[PDB]
C-alpha cells in the first residue's frame, strides 16, 4: 500500500520535473498552461534549487546531478530585479544548505560529485556575502527589499515580523558550517528585538507581538497580532531554533511557550454554526477578526512539534484541533481542496453562502488554491507525532485531489475556485514550492523511516526550514 503510494508521489514529481526541464530550465519556473517560462525569483533557477532536497530524499540521482551542475554556474551577484531577503533566504540559501547536509550525511552514497557537493556550501557563502548589507542598519533590523547592485532599498521605515524573524535558522547554520560567526551575529541581532518586545503596548498578550518593527531603533510600530501571512513563520522558528540547538536557544523556546499559551487562551475561536470546529482569529486593540488563511494552517504542525518535544499533551491536543479545522476546509468543497481564505463571523455570512456556512462552519472569501503546502504539512506532523493512520490518509486524499484537479500536460497549475468542477479555471503559474514542499511532505507521509523524517520527543537529528528544506541539527 504505502510503497505504491510513495511511488505514485515520485511519479507526479517526475511529471512536473520533465515539463520544467523541457520548457523552462534554467529560468525560475514553468508556466504550466502555456508551456513556457517565468522568472519570479531573480533568474537563478528557483525551481531547480528548491527541488534538490526533495530529489535527494526520493533517491533520484539523475535529477540531483543535473541540479548540482546548475548550482556551479549560478552568479548570485547579478540579476535585473529587486531582491527579497526573506524569499531568497528560505528558498535558495536553505535549499543549497539542506542539499549539502543531506548529501554529506544520510545520503552520502547517492552520487559521486564531491567537488559539486562541496560547491553547495561555497555558493551558500557567496549568496550571503552578496545579501548581508541588508542588515547594515541603525538597529540591525534589515530592509527586506534591496537592490544588490546599488545597495539601495525601497524606502521603507519598518520591516515585517515574519520577514524579520524567519532568517536565523539559515544564517546561523551557515556560520556553524563555515566558522565565520558573522552570519549568526547579524541574524541574531535582528531577532533580539522580537524576543524582548518594546514598547510593552506592542505585546498585548504574553509572547504575542505586533506586525511591524521600525528599522532605525528596533521598536514595534503596531499592536496587531495574528498567525496569518506577514506574521506566521516568526512563531514557527522560535521552537525550531530550540530543536536546532537546545543549549544555545533555550530562550527562544521560552518565548514560544508564552506565545502558545496566549494563543490557546485568546485567539482560539469556534464558529457559531459548528461549535465543534476550531480556527485561530486575529486581534487588534481589543477587537477579534473572525477569518483565516490557508497560510495559517502551518499552525497545527507547530503546536504538534513543540508539544512532542516538550512532552506537553495540552499542546499536542490543541494542534490536533487546528488540524481538524483545516481538514474541514478541504473536505467541504467539491474538489476536496481547501480555499485560500475564509471567515466565520455570524454577522457577515454572505446571503448566497448561508446554507453552506450553516453546515460547513465557514463561508469562502477567496476560492483559489495556489499549490500551497501548509495543510498537508500539518497533517504530516500529526501522523508522525500520534502514529495514527487517519492523518496519513488525509495527506493521500489531498494529494490525489491536487493531481486530478491541477495537473496539465507539463506540470501542475494553480486554480481559481476549489468549490467548482475542475477547479474553475487554471492560472498559468507553478511556484517552486510545488517541488520543495507539496511533493516532499506527500512522499514522506508514505515513505520509509530515516533520519530526515520528523521524530518524537528529543529524537530529531534534522529540523525543517519554512520551505520544507531539512537542516542537520547543531554539533
Ligand atoms: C472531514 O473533516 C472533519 C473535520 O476535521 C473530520 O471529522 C473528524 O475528524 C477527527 C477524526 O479523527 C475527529 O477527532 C477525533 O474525535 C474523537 C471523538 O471526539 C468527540 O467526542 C469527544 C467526547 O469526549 C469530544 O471531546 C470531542 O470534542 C468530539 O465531539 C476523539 O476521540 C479523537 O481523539 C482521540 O484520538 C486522538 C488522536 O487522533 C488522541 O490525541 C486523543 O487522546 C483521543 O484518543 C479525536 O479528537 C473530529 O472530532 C471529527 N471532526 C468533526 C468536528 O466531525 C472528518 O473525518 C472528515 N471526513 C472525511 C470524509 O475525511
Ligand atoms: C539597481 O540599481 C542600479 C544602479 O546601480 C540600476 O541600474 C542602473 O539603471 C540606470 C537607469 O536605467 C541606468 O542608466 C544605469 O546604466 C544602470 N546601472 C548599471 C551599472 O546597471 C538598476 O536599474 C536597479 N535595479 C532595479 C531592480 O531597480
Ligand atoms: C495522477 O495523474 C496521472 C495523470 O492523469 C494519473 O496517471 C494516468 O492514470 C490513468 C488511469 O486512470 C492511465 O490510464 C494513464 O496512462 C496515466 N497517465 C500517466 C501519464 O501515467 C495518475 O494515476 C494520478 N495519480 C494518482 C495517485 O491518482
Ligand atoms: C507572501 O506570503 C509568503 O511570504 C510571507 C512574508 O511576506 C510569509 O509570511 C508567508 O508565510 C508566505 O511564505 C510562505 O510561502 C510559501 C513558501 O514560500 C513557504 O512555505 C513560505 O513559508
Ligand atoms: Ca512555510
Amino acid at each position: 500500500s504505502n510503497q505504491a503510494k510513495a511511488d505514485a508521489v515520485k511519479e507526479a514529481f517526475q511529471h512536473a520535473w520533465n515539463g520544467y526541464m523541457k520548457y523552462a530550465f534554467p529560468h525560475d519556473e514553468l508556466t504550466p498552461v502555456s508551456n513556457g517560462h517565468a522568472d519570479s525569483r531573480n533568474g537563478w533557477g528557483a525551481s531547480a534549487v528548491d527541488a534538490l532536497s526533495t530529489a535527494v530524499i526520493m533517491g533520484k540521482a539523475d535529477v540531483v546531478n543535473a541540479i548540482l551542475e546548475h548550482v556551479a554556474d549560478i552568479d548570485f551577484s547579478k540579476t535585473s530585479d529587486t531582491v527579497s531577503l526573506f524569499e531568497t533566504t528560505i528558498r535558495y540559501l536553505a535549499g543549497m544548505l539542506s542539499g549539502y547536509d543531506l548529501l554529506q550525511g544520510p545520503a552520502k552514497n547517492l552520487v559521486d560529485n564531491q567537488d559539486l557537493i562541496d560547491g553547495l556550501l561555497d555558493q551558500s557563502r557567496n549568496l550571503a556575502d552578496v545579501l548581508k548589507f541588508a542588515f547594515d542598519t541603525p538597529s540591525g533590523v534589515p530592509y527586506n527589499n534591496i537592490n544588490i547592485t546599488s545597495h539601495g532599498n525601497d524606502g521603507a521605515t519598518t520591516n515585517g515580523l515574519a520577514v524579520t524573524g524567519t532568517l536565523v535558522l539559515e544564517w546561523t547554520r551557515l556560520s556553524d558550517l563555515t566558522g565565520d560567526e558573522e552570519y549568526a551575529k547579524l541574524s541574531q541581532k535582528a531577532e533580539s528585538y522580537l524576543l524582548k518586545p518594546q514598547p510593552s503596548s506592542s505585546e498585548p498578550f504574553p509572547g504575542l507581538v505586533g506586525s511591524s518593527i521600525n528599522i532605525n531603533d528596533g521598536q514595534f510600530a503596531d499592536s496587531r497580532v495574528s498567525w496569518n501571512g506577514g506574521d506566521d513563520s516568526f512563531y514557527e522558528y522560535l521552537i525550531k531554533m530550540y530543536v536546532y540547538d537546545p543549549k544555545r536557544f533555550e530562550t527562544y523556546k521560552d518565548r514560544w511557550v508564552l506565545a502558545a499559551e496566549s494563543t490557546i487562551k485568546h485567539l482560539k475561536s469556534h464558529p457559531k454554526s459548528r461549535p465543534d470546529l476550531t480556527f485561530l482569529s486575529s486581534y487588534s486593540n481589543r477587537n477579534y477578526d473572525l477569518s483565516s488563511q490557508h497560510l495559517t494552517c502551518f499552525d497545527g504542525g507547530s503546536f504538534l512539534l513543540g508539544g512532542t518535544v516538550l512532552d506537553r499533551q495540552d499542546f499536542i491536543d490543541f494542534g490536533l484541533e487546528l488540524v481538524d479545522g483545516c481538514e474541514a476546509t478541504y473536505n467541504s468543497t467539491l474538489t476536496k481542496i481547501g480555499p485560500d481564505s475564509w471567515g466565520w463571523d455570524p454577522k457577515k455570512v454572505p446571503s448566497d453562502q448561508k446554507e453552506f456556512y450553516e453546515k460547513a462552519g465557514f463561508y469562502i472569501s477567496s476560492g483559489s488554491y495556489v499549490l500551497r503546502p501548509e495543510v498537508i504539512e500539518s497533517f504530516y506532523y500529526a501522523h508522525r507525532v500520534t502514529g495514527k493512520e487517519i492523518y496519513r490518509d488525509w495527506v493521500w486524499n489531498a494529494f490525489v485531489a491536487i493531481n486530478s484537479t491541477c495537473r496539465t500536460d507539463s506540470g501542475f497549475a494553480a486554480v481559481s475556485d476549489v468549490n467548482k468542477a475542475n477547479g474553475g479555471s487554471k492560472y498559468d503559474n507553478q511556484e517552486s514550492f510545488l517541488f520543495a514542499e507539496v511533493m516532499k511532505y506527500s512522499y514522506l507521509a508514505h515513505s520509509e523511516d530515516a533520519a530526515w523524517q520528523v521524530q518524537k520527543g528529543g529524537k530529531n537529528t534534522f529540523v525543517y526550514n519554512t520551505e520544507a528544506h531539512p537542516i542537520s541539527v547543531a554539533r
